[PDB]
DNA sequence: TACCCGGGCATA
DNA sequence: TTCATAACCTATAGATATGCCCGGGTA
RNA sequence: UCCGAGCCGGUUGUCGCGCGGUUCAAUCCCUGGUGCGGGUGCUAGUACCGGCUCCGCACUAUCUAUAGGUUAUGAA
């Protein structure tokens, strides 16, 4: 919530010189990260297994319990009846995948902090997950069954005797959801596809409730619904359709920041025993490791360091927490009128796929922030190159193209795919060890960081020390992230509607006399240029209304931009509004 | 034999 | 039309610390 | 599979102009920015006051993991 905040900078200056903490601290890392994936690889592989009788209730013990059981083995002594019992009952399986990944216990001592941070990260992620797409998925399988994609090409478009086809199917999924609840007589009329795809649907076990709809029992309690998903997904695999990851395996070999808190310090980095620890205070103890005189530890909006950060080998995010911590359509414009007309200046800003922002002033003046700006500045191109170049060096493509799927919920495809990946396991470690990965993430950060700043500065030295921002609705190149970034800037961002804003000649608010894609190119995508095709130009539009015409013209028409035009429509709705006249009828739906 | 500290485990 | 590895956007959820028991060495 | 940004024209408020001319910005290393004082230096004319670079006070900037779409690459 608002009560944390983030600061981000270089793993040289947030650390002192001294060498063994670092060499501690990337040691502990490295083997966090580990334990990690094969936790998840393990649990995959449980639930994979016990797909032979039931899809087992997961819970944070039983991840907790594969990560003990991969670190300490039998090792292990739970106190608590359930995690014994959970331990009983993953022991086997979790041998059979040591063995079959050939995995070595580590054995790390004082893990009870990273594998707590382990296994709500992953519980998090399995209940995100669910229930953020296990309604698309079951939408797209019930789609795809019935060719849906297909069906538009089988019958005649814009057709009302064709349209039955779309509504049974809206009326389908009604059923096969528990929407609404069908009447007997409906039972007998079905094809015999659609009983197919409901003895399917049937099959998956879905949840119900009865005083609301699924949607919102997947809200209530996603993890209910984590045994049908995963069922959902063999269905695809039955029919070819294209897989999705049902359980969040955690595959990148490169160091993924690991959390460390003053307990971190207390017991791995400065190993200083409980006791004497526990007479130091907090802030000290942390300044014997960290320069917490550095800028990115200083207090913001009454936040305050509080011992913890996240570390990657090469950048460390600080993270300062406010004291009152847990401790265990409002942005269109048109409802926002009143605080438009106290702005100094106001400006207009279309977004598009090229030119990410557009913007324009009442005064005339306009600016742009384009794609390929944002890309050469934040190294996004530069930096993919030379990991391409690596890659082709060292051979890891052709050791990664032949990686078996591991979206697949058959055991013998899921074992198939660890004995692939075991097979070069280690050459593609020393590839991703390398600290150009690390390196290249703080730099891509840094040079974000500068890109934007610049962005700022240039927008108030030409519009201005303070304005409004005005910008499109429309949403796909970053979209929806600028509302954000002004205001981490403090810069107010409002939403205006683009319906038709760029079919509109502002000189004679006609839109009869509009026309568009008048003229044909080579395509400008060299692959395509290669192959022949032929590309309308959409930016540029004309006018032919003799109004804005002249007869010095042999063209016939007056041309417009595209982006000039939208920002000119907007401009005018935006002073309409302030005009108390509101939204001019010609850019009014109906 | 019995005492102590350091470390492992539990949990809001 | 299917798979794999980076990343770019969007969205979700989470962002430690104190007490109790045991085991290893010592008296 | 490639594309930096501003200005003057072909131009009329015109293009993923693979049209021309024209100005400076980055291509490695770097957490970013704002306001207040001095502290060598480099620059323009006789203390005036423009820039680059540090010192120090407060003012400020949300990261991690996973998943969906896409891009780039390598296989069919
Ligand atoms: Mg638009
Ligand atoms: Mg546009
Ligand atoms: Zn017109």
């Amino acid at each position: 919530p608002t009560l944390h905040t983030c600061n981000k900078t270089s793993f040289a200056k947030a650390f002192l010189p001294n060498e063994t903490y670092r060499q501690r601290l990337l040691d502990y890392i490295a083997i966090i990260h580990q334990l990690a994936d094969h936790a998840s690889h393990a649990l995959k592989f449980y639930i994979l297994s016990t797909s032979t009788s039931s899809f087992p209730v997961v819970h944070e013990d039983t991840i907790e319990a594969i990560l003990y059981l991969l670190n300490k083995g039998e090792a292990w002594h739970p106190r608590k009846e359930a995690k014994k019992a959970w331990r009983d009952c993953l022991l086997p399986y979790v041998q059979r995948y040591c063995q079959i990944v050939g995995f070595i216990h580590p054995n790390l001592r004082g893990e009870q902090q990273s594998i707590n941070y382990l296994t709500v990260s992953m519980m998090t992620n399995l209940k995100v997950n669910v229930q953020e797409h296990f309604m698309q998925m079951l939408l797209r399988y019930i789609n795809l069954r019935f060719d849906v994609k297909g069906q538009k090409q089988r019958l005649p478009p814009k057709s009302d005797a064709r349209k039955a086809f779309f509504t049974r199917l809206r009326y389908l999924k009604s059923v096969f959801l528990f929407d609404v609840v069908p009447e007997l007589e409906f039972l007998d009329d079905l094809t015999p596809l659609e009983s197919e795809v409901l003895e399917e649907i049937w099959s998956l076990d879905l949840p119900f409730l009865p005083n609301d709809p699924l949607a919102y029992a997947i809200v209530a309690d996603p993890m209910s619904f984590f045994p049908a998903y995963c069922k959902l997904s063999g269905l695809y695999e039955q029919y070819g359709f294209q897989r999705f990851s049902a359980i969040p395996l955690r595959r990148s070999l490169i160091q993924s920041h690991v959390r460390i808190d003053t307990i971190i310090l207390y017991q791995h980095i400065l190993c200083i025993t409980r006791r004497d620890a526990e007479t130091v205070e907090k802030d000290d103890l942390w300044m014997r490791v960290c320069n917490l005189c550095t800028k990115a530890f200083r207090s913001r909006c009454g936040m305050h360091f509080e011992g913890s950060i996240t570390t990657d080998g090469a950048s460390v995010s600080v993270y300062l927490k406010h004291p009152e911590a847990d401790k265990y359509k409002a942005l269109y414009v048109e409802n926002n009128l009143p605080a438009c007309r106290a702005a100094e200046n106001v400006v207009v800003i279309d977004p598009n796929k090229r030119d990410i922002l557009y913007c324009q002033d009442s005064n005339g003046t306009t600016f742009r922030y384009t794609a390929n700006q944002r890309a050469v500045e934040t190294g996004s191109r530069r930096f993919a190159k030379r990991r391409e170049a690596m890659k082709e060096e060292a051979g890891v493509d052709l050791i990664e193209s032949r990686i078996p799927s591991h979206k697949t919920m058959n055991l013998m495809d899921f074992t198939r795919y660890l004995l692939v990946r075991r097979a070069d396991w280690d050459r593609r470690k020393e590839f991703y060890s390398h600290p150009a990965h690390t390196r290249w993430k703080w730099h891509s950060f840094i040079n974000r960081q500068k890109s934007e700043s610049d962005l700022i500065s240039n927008m108030r030295n030409k519009y201005g020390e303070n304005f409004t921002v005005v910008m499109g609705d429309w949403s796909d190149s970053k979209t929806k992230g600028w509302r954000t970034l002004f205001k981490r800037n403090r810069i107010d961002c409002f939403l205006l509607d683009e319906y038709k804003t760029s079919s509109v000649c502002p000189r004679c608010s006609s839109s009869e006399f509009v026309e568009k894609k008048f003229k044909t190119r080579p395509h400008s995508r060299p692959w395509r240029r290669r192959e022949g095709k032929i590309e309308k130009v959409h930016g540029l539009l004309g006018c032919t209304n003799p109004n804005c015409l002249q007869q010095a013209w042999t063209s016939g028409m007056r041309y417009w931009n595209r982006d000039m035009l939208s920002t000119c429509n907007m401009l005018l709705i935006v002073r309409s509004m302030l005009d108390g006249h509101g939204r001019p009828e010609v850019f009014s739906r109906s």
